[PDB]
């Protein structure tokens, strides 16, 4: 450590403390309004209906009987639909089916009859039981085939009529639909002669297609004859004869779905968008702050019907005694593609404030589909963001709040220190070794030179000689300002300091102990009288200064994660489409020769 | 600025300093206990295993052989099976196949011959080479076909015998399964006669199938014998015949699959649930604080196998030589549908509480699966949450503490700031302008009265006139309280106080130079006379505060992002059954007439 | 309360204050390296190109004339190849199609004949229109049929020339591809016989495939003859001709997809490991620090060539006027399987070091495919984590720092105020009532004795008798050290301290008012007299201290959520393979007989 000598301050220079700051006011808390919401997602999934499926299982085979052996020259298969008059006279009026199969295949009608007898009415019976099938009857078992006559290449006809309840499915624009089969009918579900249904799509001749109204279905297991009434379609492809309740398309297909009811969304506005938070799912959507027109949805005609519902049941349910409903509900278009039906609410305790929310709230030729995202993780990530953000934000601020406030409120104490001793306050405050003197409200300064630690020797006794009984309050000290310089009277100081005049001066008490600080330690002195010198660490020291530990966030490192890769996904099915055919069409080019030719 | 004059306090009014707050005490650390975890997800993997198929590709085709030419009257292609007798003494004992194809087809027994000739054993030779495919054996490439008779229907019989070795595959419930052809197998893989096997599901005769104990296979590209024998089990469908070995349904099938394997799986309880939480991965998981039943899960035998051997394999590899096992493993299940096998662990340096933990770590008619969710993001954005709020609260817990701590310990300078200034230490606390007095350990106050900047004129000099050698401390002052009110005599004061009497007297010194503040700046003062005024920014400014600059968390927006969206998914398939279908089934209806009749 | 008795302080005990202490270093501030980046990803979307696919579709079937009726006996369906001799001269060249079929099939050179008649030319005309389906093209449309003959089998044969226009689909090796009817073509797209071209795969024989050099194709509705030449490749397959241009493999598949064009990808070095973060999707990656050998990819030819276009029009859009480029692009290996093209950036203002900068950016056999993840929350949580913890560590950094200072700026107050009050100063900071001397720059210490609360008494009047005039400045009091000892004189202090000298004296004056602290209240005095005793809350209390309100972030929970299950995703396909698989193939099983056999 090094000493220092100041001369005297003056009024060549003067300093003054800052006056207090104006600390920064109280960030506006959010603007939040409670209400009931509805996501809805974009709708995958295909319209299903039942449908019952009648057809005639024809098939010819040629026999061929040698000597001692029968072979099979060929074995015909062909699927012959039902005609209308049958289904609806035999099948469905009394639950039996022709024997004979007429129909068109080839341009040609042909006819076929079973074993090649006279025409007449077979009992449909259940087909045999198999898990996880839907429910099927048929009239015969036993395929037919011809005697034995030796030597001839004989004929045999086999009709069994079969009737089934298969699964439809359809999809957007549903000018289409398959079968449990996998048979495709192009033909919309909902074609029909009633309210415009005729305009729907359909690619088979007006007399294809048969409606029948105030239609009574008979169950072929139970004979009972329904309960009620229904508008049945029925259709006659090439191959078979499929029949299906008619029912009107709006309000049977919808192109969004319901995907979640969250009972409290918040919704804040600012940056120019509304921002949907759900504490419960912890989810964060962002609009536009328009309304999304409702009529430009395509076959959008269930989410007001799904919106309201739900909406009701949640006030019911939960804010039924404790808030009201303010204006009818919204609908608003989220990023990602989802639709956000709000409703807005208010509490009761400042329900007279709804004439002016009402009103506000209320302020807020083609049609389109809403494409949504498969991840819903971005809405999630902004509300973890926001969820983190928003908090640390508000303790931060009042940090510095505290903190100004703290030091505005210190400027008082530092007011007065200054005029205990103005030598210490004024060098921390300035920034180096300076001494200062009370100019009235302003101090002056002057700064210091500094003198090396071994330019400076303590007189061993303090004791004034020339009067008994007066001493001086601190060591009394020679220093010279150079390495060699002629030495310079003086006394020693607080904090290393060396003044240049000997008027402290005290009465001599007896047990006089004194400690001086002097250079890196201490003078310890006895009796006006020099003892020795001690290291710093030799005295006991206790901290004044407040421990605080902060500790800062360790790194961390995200590596991939997932339940189920898209190869593990795609290995769940059963059977592949691509690798069957693959494998299946390999088999000419396998087991047989595709280019020798043998002639003669 | 405005001026203030304060009358002396009285004991009219007191007040006092709060004492020291009791300071928030630090949270107690979570308890955490270290354990190795494996983590199982539900299987959606189906069962897969080798299989041989036999079969005899039958085929007779009727040419007509015109003058010039011949034409393929008709051909008809059928599968056949292989009976039992001949794959166990033809083809696995001799490699060899029967030329004759003899089976049941649509209730006859029909009989095929090889080219119409007698029967004759054909040797099996591997079939063409082709990409991606299963070893395939075959017995005849070339298609037979009749001779050449001119104006003749004639026909003409192959029999190919053909063997291949496809891969199996099955899913729950295990009741069937289907071969790399796409054709159905109706009954239980594991199907059979040993050990309660035949309780299995079964769609075909007792006669279809045959078990063989004891059953050595023989390559038909090398001719091995095997090396050790099997269980064979021989299914004969109606068109083909499949071989697969015999084996237990309990140990070869699980409805869970192992998907982590974790280290350091800490766990901790509050709220009612454990919280297991994985720093490798970064994930966390919850549950019930109840084991899960292991006997509960459907076919679960090898979620223990794989749990103790991972287990044993970790601990061995880490903490071998540093923790002990506390208690045998623990299953807990998870939110989401994640099956845990936790085991506890111990340090060993803290070994002898092992009797207190084993004792307490133990105390933690039907069967269904676990349905896991496709998303673990939900358990990822919780440790991350977690991962960042558990530090922050720990650092802002400490600030708190602290920053109370701080307070109370400056308690003790503003006791004695207030005897050094009373009306300075008063005004700041009590919030308001005050002049006090110290009556004992409490201090008295009086609010002050504002003067206007302009009600106040300051003397030019503080000489004593009366009495030379005297000097006032502070300038003297004139000032009226009203805007035209009389005068009133006094002295100037600190902080623009108006003191009512002039009593602050000194000795006068030459070289007097001081500032003192007036209104909004200073007036400069020369050997007890008044120079001029001056701004408060013409003195040089020291700030005495600890400059903070704390900066808010700017908002961030989170963006839909998606490697592959589901379309892309679905566009990764190289054939769709969906469009194949549908553009194969409107073959009829685009390139033919499907209404038109022609009869004669 | 407890009152205290401290004896006089010797220099038996001394103690110190910590002098300052080194505040933390502000860390340093991350090296963020501009730059344009294009993040790349596994392709998986299969290659796709136009074909063109030519057939004969043939049938021939046999007709049984009853005397009432006509059955169809059997109809044999067959589909024909085109040769490339018709393909060139007859359907491209004029349009029209032969209406004879000739090809081989089963070994046997076969012809057919349309309605047995001679051959002819004959037109091709549009097929009828059908929703979603690509052009084709046929020549026939009414199936032929023999003539009516009473009692006898007839056969009449139909050939239908047809030509389609459908989409082709190949995956990686590109070995082989599909066609839109689900045929496969066991040949490479891109085989052929000019530059290596026929090193490619190919499953036919050499004569099965023919390429015609500035083949000039011909529309067929529009019969304009297309406007510049193109490489035709035509191959003949067993069952139709497929035909589509020729085109490089290189240039025409690409193993890596442009997946992301960042326009600001901040680039920074730690850890051994770059960090690619961009602000605008909210996304970091992570890589090795060595560039990934761009020649390492399999069919990687694009990727060089997008991230070039992408870079030079991000480059002249935003950074064209603002900053330079530094080096050429740079390749890097993300973890999950991204590829990210990097090009460095430097700002105007600095390019003088542009010298320094190029050379270190320059300094950072077989062939893989690269995997992609197909989640990219893992590298989403990293930004999100980094977004929050660096901010939150500097601001933490900060308020250490400035704790610090404050800490180190108040020991000068404290040196100041041990002076005032060492009794106060030193039993706060040593931590017990201890009383002190100032013996010299350090202060001794000497440790309290407690007193009881009830054996202390005060005197009502501090009148001095001895000296009218006199008064003394605190109450007399009388204690005694235990419950039941001499009473010991003495005289009240501060803070309930009881001193063993009555010598504050202070002159009497009128009007004297005071209140001194007395076990847990106060005692009132007048005129130097007692007056009553008074509790703590009877005098008005203002805090001295800065009130802060830290609130802790409350816990959450994050419950799963997807938006679509994996179970939705499979439902959301019109037709399931699987599903008609198993519901056909049970036919047999469920309406017919199996097992049984008839003869005679
Ligand atoms: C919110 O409104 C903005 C416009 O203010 C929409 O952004 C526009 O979208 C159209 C779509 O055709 C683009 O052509 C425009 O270029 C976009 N404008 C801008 C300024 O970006 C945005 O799509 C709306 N968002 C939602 C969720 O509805
Ligand atoms: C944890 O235990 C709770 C009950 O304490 C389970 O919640 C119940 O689940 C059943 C399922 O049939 C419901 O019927 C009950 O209504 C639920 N009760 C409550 C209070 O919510 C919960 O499923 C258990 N969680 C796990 C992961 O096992
Ligand atoms: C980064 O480099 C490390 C090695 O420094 C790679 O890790 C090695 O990957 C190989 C792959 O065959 C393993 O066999 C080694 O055991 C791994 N070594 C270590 C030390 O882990 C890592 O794959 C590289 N990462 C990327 C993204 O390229
Ligand atoms: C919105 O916040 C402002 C303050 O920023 C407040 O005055 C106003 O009342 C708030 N309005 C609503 C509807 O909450
Ligand atoms: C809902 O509130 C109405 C009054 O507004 C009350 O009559 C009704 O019983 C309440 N229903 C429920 C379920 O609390
Ligand atoms: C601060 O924390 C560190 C790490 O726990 C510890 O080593 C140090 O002693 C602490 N300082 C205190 C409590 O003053
Ligand atoms: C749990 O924490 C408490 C303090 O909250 C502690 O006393 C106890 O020992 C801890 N127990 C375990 C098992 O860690
Ligand atoms: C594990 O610890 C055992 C003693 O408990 C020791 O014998 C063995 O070698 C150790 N194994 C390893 C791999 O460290
Ligand atoms: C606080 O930070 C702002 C922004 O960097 C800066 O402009 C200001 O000067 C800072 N104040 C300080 C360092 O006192
Ligand atoms: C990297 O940071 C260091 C300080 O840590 C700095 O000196 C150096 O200039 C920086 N380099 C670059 C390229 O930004
Ligand atoms: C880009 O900068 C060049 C000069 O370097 C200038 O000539 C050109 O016009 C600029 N282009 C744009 C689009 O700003
Ligand atoms: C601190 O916050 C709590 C909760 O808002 C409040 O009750 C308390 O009065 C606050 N203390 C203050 C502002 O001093």
């Amino acid at each position: 450590a090094n000493f220092y000598v100041c001369p005297p301050p003056t009024g060549a220079t003067v300093v003054q403390f800052e006056q207090p700051r104006r600390c920064p006011t109280r960030p506006e808390g959010q603007n939040y309004t409670e209400g009931i919401a509805v996501v809805f997602k974009e709708n995958i999934a295909p319209y299903k209906f039942k449908a019952t499926m009648y057809y005639k299982d024809v098939t010819v085979s040629q026999v061929w009987f040698g000597h001692r052996y029968s072979q099979f020259m060929g074995i015909f298969e062909d699927r012959a639909p039902v005609p209308f008059e049958e289904v609806i006279d035999k099948i469905n009026a009394k639950g039996v089916c022709r024997s004979t199969a007429k129909y068109v295949r080839n341009n040609l009608e042909t006819t076929a009859f079973h074993r090649d007898d006279h025409e007449t009415d077979m009992e449909l019976k259940p087909a045999n039981a198999a898990t996880r099938t839907s429910r099927g009857w048929h009239t015969t078992d036993l395929k037919y085939n011809p005697s034995r006559v030796e030597a001839f290449h004989r004929y045999g006809t086999t009709v069994n009529c079969i009737v089934e309840e298969v699964d439809a499915r359809s999809v957007y624009p549903y000018d289409e639909f398959v079968l449990a089969t996998g048979d495709f009918v192009y033909m919309s579900p909902f074609y029909g002669y009633r309210e415009g249904s005729h305009t729907e799509h359909t690619s088979y001749a007006a007399d294809r297609f048969k409606q029948v109204d105030g239609f009574y279905a008979r169950d072929l297991t139970t004979k009972a004859r329904a309960t009620a009434p229904t508008t049945r379609n029925l259709l006659t492809t090439p191959k078979f004869t499929v029949a299906w309740d008619w029912v009107p398309k709006r309000p049977s297909v919808c192109t969004m779905t319901k995907w979640q009811e969250v009972d409290e969304m918040l919704r804040s506005e600012y940056g120019g968008s509304f921002r949907f938070s759900s504490d419960a799912i912890s989810t964060t959507f962002t609009t536009n702050l328009t309304e999304y027109p409702l009529s430009r949805v395509d076959l959008g005609d269930c989410i007001g019907k799904d919106a309201r519902d739900a909406m009701d049941r949640i006030f019911a349910r939960r804010y039924n005694a404790t808030h009201i409903k303010v204006g009818q509900p919204q609908y608003y278009l989220a990023n990602g593609g989802f639709l956000i039906a709000y409703q807005p609410l208010l509490s009761n305790t400042l329900a007279e404030l709804y004439v002016r929310e009402h009103l506000r709230e209320q302020s807020r030729a083609s049609v389109e589909r809403i494409k949504t995202t498969s991840s819903i993780e971005f809405a999630r990530l902004q509300f973890t963001y926001n969820h983190i953000q928003r908090p640390v934000n508000d303790m931060l601020g009042r940090v510095a709040i505290a903190w100004c406030e703290l030091q505005n409120h210190e400027l008082t104490l530092w007011n007065e220190a200054r005029k205990l001793n103005p030598n210490a306050i004024a060098s921390v405050t300035v920034g180096r070794r300076v001494s200062a003197r009370m100019l009235g409200d302003v101090m002056a300064v002057s700064t210091c030179v500094p003198v090396a630690a071994d330019n400076v020797i303590v007189q061993n006794s303090m004791r004034i000689s020339s009067r008994p009984g007066a001493c001086y309050s601190r060591p009394l000290v020679s220093f010279r300002y150079e390495d060699q310089g002629p030495l310079v009277e003086g006394q020693l100081g607080e904090n290393n300091e060396l003044r240049l005049t000997r008027d402290a001066i005290e009465p001599c008490t007896v047990g006089h102990r004194r400690y001086f600080t002097f250079g890196g330690g201490y003078v310890y002195f006895e009796e006006y009288a020099y003892s020795h010198q001690l290291s710093r660490a030799d005295i006991t020291t206790v901290s004044t200064f407040i421990d605080l530990n902060i500790t800062m966030l360790e790194d961390h490192e995200f590596v991939p994660l997932e339940v189920y890769t898209r190869h593990e996904i795609k290995d769940s099915g059963l059977l592949d489409y691509t690798e069957v055919q693959r494998r299946n069409q390999l088999h000419d080019l396998r087991f047989a020769d595709i280019d020798t030719v043998i002639h003669a």
